[PDB]
């Protein structure tokens, strides 16, 4: 609370074109869904994520999740991360992760996401980011959220741009990804920008739609 | 709403022995799970179910859900029902329905529930009822909730008694169930009783457990 404001919590639900979307904390029983999607989407994920030095299938066995989940929840207990699951109609379809959380005179964090490729409804990732931003700039009392994305990652750049992230810079040789140190764009948005952002319009419309009897 | 206070809404989540439990509105995408479970559980449910005048397999076919769901949601829009789904770890595992809602000088409604047979006897129904009661006595601004249960339905009588329902009477030949008009006990609880009730203790403990980081 003092140590970890806004954690644990849920975010949403919203009703968006894909269905009902929400964020809620990672938990041990997510092992099966997490494993299934991460294994299936290896070609979508492995070359776009930081290198782990591990075999992908070994890493994403069902039996691997407990240690990972425990680690994420430990960081969240220290107020350094907020590890959410993206739900579509109550089902695990990905993760929305707030990381490197600081307060003091910085009050900033990064945000990362991934969504199962099998869910084709569209707007799931943007809704997740928009919910994450609203939660961070209210309950978590943050001032700024940033993200890093390779210039070559056309779909992710579009998702981030859509909800209102601004390009702030180009980080040279920033992260070890797909066998090399790769440039990443740095994008960001601050709390002053949220009310006029697409992210706010998405959440407001999503809540209005959800609340329609 | 003026017309439908407390609707639509979610209730919970709680963490209880069975897992994470919550209530949320019925929706069209529930057709597959509702149909699968109600068909599989025919012989657990049908001896206790008000008669519909049609074959169980016809009534609970996946293509039957849209009209049922639309009807429930229409009644809710008029403030006469609150039709919830019981979730366990985000999955449809039954229903919690508030019906015959009145306000004025009565402020009463009935509550009914069912839980998937493979999941029963684990605290899911008691949690669902406790959440229902809390929601009814706060957001829906009700004063009284009642339920009906056949004297022969020993497990349901135990579930209802556990959370604080009082026996008030025996309704002779009350509902058409399993081929005849069957006696049902009437049980009830009023808002004055909530603070000292097992229902309140369950919800408070469930909220506290959920909030543990
Ligand atoms: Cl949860
Ligand atoms: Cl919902
Ligand atoms: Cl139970």
């Amino acid at each position: 609370s003092a140590v970890h404001p806004g954690w644990p919590d849920t975010v949403g639900p919203l009703r968006v074109p894909a269905g009902v979307v929400g964020l809620r904390p990672v938990r041990m029983r997510d092992a099966a869904a997490w494993s299934r999607i991460r294994l299936a989407d290896q070609h979508h994920l492995e070359p776009w994520e930081p290198m782990t030095g591990m075999d992908w299938k070994v890493r994403h066995a069902v039996t691997s999740w407990p240690s990972i989940c425990s680690g994420l929840r430990a960081e969240a207990r220290h107020g350094r991360m907020l590890p959410f699951v993206i739900e579509l109609d109550g089902e695990f379809v990905g993760q929305l992760t707030i990381g490197n959380v600081t307060h003091g005179a910085l009050r900033s964090a990064w945000i990362g996401y991934w969504v199962a490729s099998s869910r084709t409804g569209g707007g799931i990732a943007t809704a997740a980011l928009a919910m994450g931003l609203d939660h961070c700039f209210t309950a978590v009392q943050l001032h700024r959220i940033e993200a890093t994305v390779r210039p070559e990652n056309t779909p992710s750049r579009a998702v981030l741009a859509h909800v209102g992230f601004r390009e702030e810079g180009l980080l040279k040789r920033y992260l070890e990804v797909d066998g090399a140190w790769r440039d990443h764009l740095l994008v960001a948005i601050t709390a002053e920008e949220l009310p006029q952002s697409a992210a706010h319009r998405l959440v407001a419309a999503g809540r209005a739609e959800w609340c329609a009897a």
